[PDB]
């Protein structure tokens, strides 16, 4: 694997996003993957729907909790692989308030026809994501609140809270990190991401790796 990859830098990162009052992290971090496969597939840089999970995802809790792979099994088991647009299913649960599920006249942004589970090592995660992009994770954000910048090296990993997008590392800093999208807008952290300490499992950041698949 590389030293470092940064796969902002390659326009395959949507901007950083506002989950708002709503526990759909969960959402944002699938979503997010399929926008970024979806792109790396040979496709436009779309914006797709975390409205069409947070609301229509049954096997999820909307906005009280749900998980990234359930999202991605959902998708192509329930919804026949279709992700929509962003634009023709925008998110509405900013202040906590989930619409029902629509299922006339959407747009489908993009086709996945499966995902796959990455091992719980940093290695093997890095060498992955090095090749084929951005990796859907979970981790425990419980001490990021209080993130303004720099690289988190005593983040708190107790356990799983957050849902979150790998987008990139970097081994050759003095202290390699993870460069990791988030959905708490862009005025937390560094612009909307946050670097955490990468071979240490910062955050529990190694657990639940996942990314889906376009065929
Ligand atoms: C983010 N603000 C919403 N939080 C959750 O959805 C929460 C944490 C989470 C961890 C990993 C992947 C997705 C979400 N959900 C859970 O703790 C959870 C666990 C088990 C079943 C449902 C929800």
């Amino acid at each position: 694997a590389p030293a470092a990859v940064d796969w902002r830098a390659r326009g395959a990162v949507t901007a950083v996003k506002d989950q708002g009052q709503c526990g759909s992290c969960w959402a944002f971090s699938a979503i997010g993957n399929v926008e970024c496969q979806w792109f790396l597939a040979g496709h436009p840089l779309t914006n797709l729907s975390e409205q069409m999970l947070v609301s229509c995802d049954k096997t999820d809790s909307g906005c009280s909790g749900g998980l990234m792979n359930n999202a991605f099994e959902w998708i192509v088991q329930e919804n026949n692989g279709a992700v929509y647009t962003e634009d023709s299913y925008p998110y509405a649960s900013g202040e906590g308030i989930s619409p029902p599920c629509t299922t006339s006249g959407h747009t489908v942004g993009a086709t996945i026809t499966g995902h796959v589970e990455l091992p719980q090592d940093e290695a093997q995660i890095a060498a992955w994501l090095a090749v084929n992009g951005p990796v859907a994770v979970a981790v425990d954000a419980s001490s990021w609140m209080t993130y303004t910048g720099g690289v988190m090296t005593s983040c708190v990993s107790e356990q799983l809270d957050h849902g979150v997008l790998l987008v990139g590392y970097n081994d050759s800093a003095a202290v390699p990190y993870w460069i990791i999208k988030n959905s708490w807008t862009t005025q937390w952290g560094e612009e909307g991401y946050i670097r955490i300490a990468k071979g240490s499992n910062q955050c529990l950041v190694k657990e639940e790796a996942s990314s889906a698949v376009v065929g």
